[PDB]
């Protein structure tokens, strides 16, 4: 085994990204059972120097296989290529030389967007402008990722993170999901930018149900039949009909008649200008 046998693991130095280990202070886990895997940390100088910011850090669990090493390197490498955008979880640096493998990313203090919304459900805080703002920002992030030839494949609210100032940041771009899959991905395993638009529709619905679970009481086995037979989710009560309209256009059976992310950005931007 690579990890079993090596005293030192000779990953190549990439100076664009290598980050000095003495500038990084590991903190508490950044999940439930995520000790030894994903943690909070403080990182100094990124630079506006001698100054600290909070970041997130992934590492290999003490029982990691060669496969886990590969997955983490792959993910690190994908994040190198994509570039920087305000509405994605950006790579900040890597520690690969002279010690354990660390992948360092932006930390969004408020967690994922499903739980952000669910926690703040009324019996306002989650007003229509707030919801539209979440929708708009996710759309901009996707427009960016699509421009970098990146198909997400698992765009869902659990995979959007919320910063201290309520900025949306898409995560898991560098890697039950069935309910978020376009028919052509379910049936034919084809993923396109337009299958991510479908996924976005579902995410919109998540937003407007304040973190609701899609297709309530429908077993994932029948979802395939139902969607082929033209089943679609209904309008959330927190949703004006004009928005439900967008949602439904995202779930058009024909990929070419779904809007693009550019159009979703522009439509949503107008709804903000209206308020
Ligand atoms: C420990 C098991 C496990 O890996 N669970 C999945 C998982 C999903 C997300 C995060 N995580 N939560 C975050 C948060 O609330 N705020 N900001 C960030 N960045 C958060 C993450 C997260 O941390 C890292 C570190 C490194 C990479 C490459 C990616 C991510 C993400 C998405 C933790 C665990």
């Amino acid at each position: 085994g690579l990890l079993a046998g090596l005293v030192s693991l000779d990953l190549p130095l990439d100076p664009l990204w290598e980050f000095p280990r003495d500038r990084l202070v590991l903190g508490k886990p950044l999940g439930e059972g995520c000790f030894g895997q994903v943690v909070r940390a403080e990182a100094f100088g990124m630079a506006r120097p001698d100054q600290a910011s909070t970041v997130a850090v992934k590492m290999l669990k003490d029982n990691a296989s060669d496969k886990d090493l590969a997955d983490l390197v792959s993910e690190m490498e994908v994040m190198k290529l994509i570039g920087r955008h305000k509405n994605i979880i950006n790579l900040l640096g890597v520690c690969t030389q002279e010690g354990p493998l660390y992948v360092i990313v932006e930390c969004a203090a408020k967690g994922n967007l499903r739980e952000f919304l669910r926690a703040r459900r009324p019996p306002g805080p989650l007003s229509f402008p707030v919801l539209v703002s979440c929708a708009y920002q996710v759309a901009r992030g996707m427009q960016y990722l699509e421009s970098r030839k990146c198909i997400h494949r698992d765009l869902a609210a659990r995979n959007v993170l919320v910063t201290e100032d309520n900025v949306m940041k898409i995560a898991d771009f560098g890697l039950l999901p069935v309910k978020w899959m376009a028919p052509e991905a379910l049936f034919d395993e084809v993923y396109t930018h337009q299958s991510d638009v479908w996924s976005f529709g579902i995410l919109l619905w998540e937003i407007f149900t304040l973190g609701g679970s899609p297709y309530p009481g429908i077993p994932v086995e029948e979802l395939f039949s139902l969607l082929r037979e033209g089943h679609r989710m209904d309008r959330p009560p927190h949703c004006p009909p004009e928005l439900y309209g967008l949602m439904r256009e995202c779930w058009h059976a024909a990929p070419s008649q779904r809007p693009t992310f550019k159009q979703l950005v522009e439509a949503l931007d107008k709804v903000l200008l209206a308020v």
